[PDB]
């Protein structure tokens, strides 16, 4: 019954100094912030204060050498940040990334203290840079340290090493540092649906696959729900949630979700591909609310057509404040390839959930 909200502008800051036009633009949160305003949905909200993340608090998923490099960049001379981020795949750096990130990261962490100390209920991160592709020991498409992983350490540091969280990850792509972050962890139940075309879609690895899930004690906490062929909008994602993720999740009894929440599968996205619509993300968010008591926080990954990620969030986080969901066509027929990929989903993790038995 109470919202929280964080939004600093100060995360805008990081930018690409090579390529002004680069679409991890600052202007996605500021875009996605006013429309919030637009809608009087910013008023309705607890706003949550941001705040740097800790280096002890990066630590909790990244190398100590993944961290000194990262904030090595802050005083680097331009050459010195073009050669850094071209170390890396897909990677810009300004002198403004390392406290960005950490921005991002410390404004998702208050907002799951805001959560579990009972402050507010369920909570929207607007934030940049993403996190879900960045890996214990480097950064990667576009993120630096893993926000969303982060935050579930940090949410584990102040409850119980084995709170269960849930990570679930829709933005169009595989969130590789989240799946390996937590592949061998039964506390963190992780689960992504992403475009993937046999490994022709961004990060390009099998890593992706519907067979990878979980290693040691976290077999089973890894759902890979990877698309295949058709342009894949809000049938196919209904349809996984009914299928694979409200099953899995509703067993696995998260007691904190996590929505790693790239909006680049949304209709018109440059790069995405796919037409999930703000109705569509709208609904999904409902469905997560049934979920650990309604504590939900939403975390902004990637999503790149202003207009579109601003008018999807903004229904996010309608839903959080309580707003009545949409009631949208479970009937229409999936793309034929969407059916092969929840089919070969349910035959991966049926031995792990008796709810897919
Ligand atoms: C119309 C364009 C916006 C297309 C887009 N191009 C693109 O990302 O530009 C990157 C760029 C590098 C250097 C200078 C300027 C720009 C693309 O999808 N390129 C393909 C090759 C790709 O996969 N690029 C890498 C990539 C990594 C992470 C995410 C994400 O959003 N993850 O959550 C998206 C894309
Ligand atoms: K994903
Ligand atoms: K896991
Ligand atoms: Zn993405």
């Amino acid at each position: 019954p109470i919202t929280g909200l964080v939004y600093d502008q100060r995360m805008m800051l990081h930018h690409n100094m090579w390529d002004s036009h680069h679409p991890e633009l600052p202007q996605r949160i500021s875009r996605i912030f006013s429309r919030h305003e637009e809608l009087r949905l910013l008023s309705r909200c607890h706003r949550i204060p941001a705040r740097l993340a800790t280096e002890e608090e990066l630590a909790l998923c990244h190398s100590s050498k993944h961290i000194s490099i990262i904030k090595s960049s802050e005083h680097m001379k331009p050459r010195d940040l073009n050669r850094l981020g071209d170390e890396y795949n897909s990677i810009f750096i300004s002198n403004e990334s390392y406290t960005c990130a950490l921005l991002a990261a410390g404004s998702c962490f208050n907002s799951a203290q805001a959560i579990l100390t009972g402050q507010v209920r369920n909570a929207v991160a607007i934030v940049r840079p993403p996190g879900h592709h960045a890996e214990k020991d480097t950064a990667c498409g576009f993120c630096f340290f893993n926000t969303a992983a982060l935050t579930a350490r940090y949410a584990q540091s102040i409850t119980r090493e084995s709170l269960r969280v849930l990570i679930v990850d829709w933005d169009v792509h595989h969130g590789n540092g989240t799946q390996h972050i937590f592949e061998e962890d039964d506390s963190v139940l992780y689960i992504s649906l992403h475009r993937y075309e046999d490994g022709a879609f961004f990060p390009n690895s099998e890593d992706a696959n519907y067979d990878k899930v979980g290693l040691g004690k976290g077999r089973g906490y890894n759902v890979n729900i990877p698309w295949n062929g058709g342009k894949m909008g809000d049938p196919e994602y209904m349809a996984a949630f009914h299928h694979l993720v409200m099953p899995i999740a509703r067993e696995f009894a998260p007691e904190l979700v996590l929505v790693s929440a790239g909006f680049d599968a949304a209709r018109g996205d440059p790069l995405g591909g796919f037409q999930v619509t703000p109705e569509g993300y709208a609904h999904l968010t409902h469905q997560l609310m049934s979920l650990a008591a309604g504590r939900v926080l939403i975390i902004l990954e990637g999503g790149y057509n202003l207009t579109s990620i601003s008018e999807s969030m903004s229904m996010c986080t309608s839903m959080l404040l309580g707003d009545s969901p949409p009631s949208l066509d479970h009937l229409t027929p999936l793309k034929t390839s969407a059916t092969v990929s929840i089919n070969n989903v349910l035959r991966a993790h049926a031995p792990f959930w008796s709810s897919l038995r």
